[PDB]
């Protein structure tokens, strides 16, 4: 009274998995879609989602999308024309929106090394919407997902000649915190339905941390084939005219390499006893060679 | 012995800005380009400048430009397919390649308050790079231009029915600090010829600051037509399809609104006498209505 969800970017992988668990644990969720003919928008309506049409980039539209509800799940990205810049107008603007119409709890999702001034230039846009709503005093609860399980998947593993070689900008010792989008839904609904704990909590989100030479040994298993992982350069990553926003990627593998993520993995295992690693997750979202 | 700067950028504004202060103060000059036969490359060539030939992104040709070279100036742009992961790459390795070869003083061009957590994304990469710079002990000086006045003439203003309409996402009273290239240049060679003033300094440049509507009043009295000013929201600037980065500027603007430029205008033009004004500057470089 009202219980209302309100999800962003629900027709994305991580908004996806949030409307899952939320529906999971019997909250009502809404939507704000540009199109709900959509295949995406009308599988959200057909799990029961409450759509509203809009885009969320007008203002008014996205307060008025937030009308009645308890909480909004705050996710975007920086992939998109608009780039940056655009990602951090709408972040910030998502967050006034929920000053603005009494929100009582935002979930947003930043990403893990946000507060450690990695200097990755799209980590960098996340800590400055983290601090926007810091400074609006929304209750907040801030989820910072390491690597996502989701992403590389699609471009990791390359089938040569029945091998499967993982090419990367890691050192073979470098190790890379790993997260499944399914999880940041669980973590998201969790903090939605336990403020107590959640609200005000930072939380660095991971599932598994693994090797190059680990994770190809993953792919290989489920695959039936042998598999080997192979460092490439940094600056032969970052020039990669298949790999799209290259440059972006090679910095970041660059700040793994040199930093990296530091989440707690057995303790968010404790909260949540299904925390999927890598093989768990490759399992179960049936992986298959390209 | 040996006195000769390599200029990075040096067909941009702010590099060949540098590249005429420095032959100003009888500086030998070398630049490092990837073709040698466009206007620009020659035009260099025909002031005096040694072109070497060859790609400053990659590595070896970068520390093979700097042999013997006693300065660096350097200079990058968001404003490329590769955006801000692409420049943060090209300033780091600058900065390496600096360190490696014996490089005695760079000069590094940022930005007006990169320092100050400005959370806008072009200003926090070369925050990004003036923390790398200062983590290998290289000398550097670090200019940080605000407005440049260079390229606020090539979008600010329009010719409505012979009246000059400058629309920007500024309210009508938003000073906003503003810096000719050709100071930029100025600034760059005093530093090298004067270490002990300029080693370690990190300088905020302005030559004036002006609200819109005086912005307006310039260009009008240049070009003997009536002007305006309007204000127009930082929603409308950022969505706008024909400004490119559009996003990105309108998160610059609203920076512009909400903190500006800090720039101390007095101690330069007392360092620097002929610091030109944006009247000074139309002038001189002949600015003409689109």
């Amino acid at each position: 009274s009202n219980r209302t969800i309100l999800v962003t970017g629900a027709t994305g992988t991580q908004g996806g998995a949030t409307v899952r668990a939320l529906l999971a644990r019997g909250r009502p969720v809404r939507a704000l879609v540009r199109d709900p003919g959509t295949d995406a928008a009308r599988a959200l309506a057909a799990a029961g989602v409450s759509l509203v049409t809009g885009d969320l980039n007008d203002q008014a539209s996205l307060r008025a999308a937030m009308a009645d509800v308890h909480g909004v799940f705050s996710v975007q990205t920086f992939m998109t024309p608009g780039g940056l810049g655009a990602e951090l107008r709408q972040g910030r603007a998502v967050a006034d929106a929920a000053a603005a119409t009494g929100v009582r709890h935002v979930v947003y999702s930043s990403v893990g090394g946000a507060d450690r001034a990695s200097g990755v230039p799209h980590f960098e846009t996340k800590w400055t919407i983290e601090r926007h709503l810091r400074s609006l005093g929304v209750p907040t609860t801030v989820l910072r997902p390491t690597f996502f399980m989701d992403n590389f998947a699609a471009w990791g593993p390359q089938a040569v000649d029945g091998t499967l070689v993982v090419r990367l900008p890691l050192k073979p010792q470098t190790r890379v915190q790993l997260i499944a989008a399914e999880d940041i839904g669980v973590f998201a609904a969790t903090a939605f339905d336990d403020p107590d704990t959640y609200v005000g909590a930072a939380l660095e989100l991971a599932g598994d941390e693994l090797t190059g030479p680990e994770l190809a040994a993953r792919f290989g298993e489920l695959a039936g084939m042998p598999a080997r992982f192979e460092e490439r350069s940094l600056d032969e990553a970052a020039a990669d005219p298949w790999i799209p926003y290259s440059h972006e990627i090679a910095v970041m593998f660059e700040w793994f390499q040199t930093d990296g993520y530091a989440a707690d993995i057995a303790a968010l295992r404790a909260r949540h006893p299904g925390l999927r690693t890598f093989a768990d997750w490759l399992r179960a979202i049936g992986w298959r060679v390209p």
